């Protein structure tokens, strides 16, 4: 497993730049940089950038 730190959607986002990723609830995103107070970088379906935080919940 090379998937880092990853965390389940909790809330449906849509991506609102190019630089932002969009993730459905239960979706999955993988290599996570917590690299925000509020906004994180990851993975998720096939697509790195930006989201919120508090719309994920890290997996333990």
């Amino acid at each position: 497993g090379h998937m880092g730190i990853t965390a389940i959607a909790l809330y449906d986002y849509q991506a609102a730049g190019d630089d932002e990723i969009s993730f459905d609830p239960d979706d999955i995103i993988t290599n996570i940089e917590m690299i925000d107070d509020g906004w994180w970088r990851g993975v998720c379906k096939g697509r790195y950038g930006l989201f919120p935080a508090n719309y994920v919940e890290l997996r333990q």
